[PDB]
């Protein structure tokens, strides 16, 4: 609509109906199947750059042991990832991904790496004094949302 | 996150968790209980303003007659309106909200009108020239969702 305050319902609307059955706001196929929570997700992603603990995985997300837990327990359930004992210490659990995750990793990071461009090629087109306004406005919109 | 890219990605996300399992996007108690669709609602709330035929509520709201019988036949079923027969024509039948719709409507429209509202403020905080970087950015992300 013309006012910048029916615009911002209409974009909100589209936001909307775009969400609609989808499990994360991605532009592209959607074909990234797999259905993760954000922290089973994270772990993923993390796992499918280096092998790590439950402990240096709690510190690089900043989350608790408890979280840490009950992601890796879901994920090895779907056999996502799998654990092994640390070549050097008997009592240190290893966690990386299964072979099957590891292509189900890329594909669906590029996805979230296509979206992220698409965003920044946006943003190019704005000079930087115009960016701080389009910030400004995100952040005290996402304020309104909580 | 810092970059516009990583913003634009976090406040879509904070949206799409806000809209989870609701009907629209709106601000306050989602106490607007009733769920219509995007015609059906229009037509309530047209008819909330005033009593009309089929091919007045077509025109009024630019859809075609198809869509106007499939929106008040919903609408009907649900004792939200009720048709009668216009005083100086047997033929032409008019159409008006029910005695229990009446409110719903109203508290319905308020909850948009709050929502606006609120968009309103953000936006006044906005000289012209930045409510237009604003706009022009709201269109081309728009684009992107389709
Ligand atoms: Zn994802
Ligand atoms: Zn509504």
């Amino acid at each position: 609509g013309m006012s910048l305050a029916n615009q911002i319902d209409q974009f909100l609307g589209t936001i909307m109906q775009f969400a609609e059955n989808k499990h994360e706001i991605l532009l592209g196929k959607a074909e990234s199947d797999v259905k993760l929570t954000s922290t089973q997700e994270a772990i993923l992603m993390l796992l499918a750059e280096q092998i790590s603990t439950n402990a240096k995985i709690a510190e690089k997300l900043k989350i608790s042991p408890a979280a840490v837990t009950k992601a890796l327990k879901k994920l090895q359930e779907q056999e996502l990832i799998k654990s092994s004992r640390a070549t050097n210490d008997e009592r240190v659990v290893l966690w990386s991904l299964t072979e099957k995750a590891v292509p189900v990793a890329k594909e669906h990071a590029t996805h979230h790496e296509k979206t992220l461009s698409t965003y920044q090629e946006l943003g190019n087109k704005f000079t930087d004094e115009e960016q701080e306004v389009i910030s400004k406005f995100l952040s005290a919109l996402t304020e309104e949302f909580q």
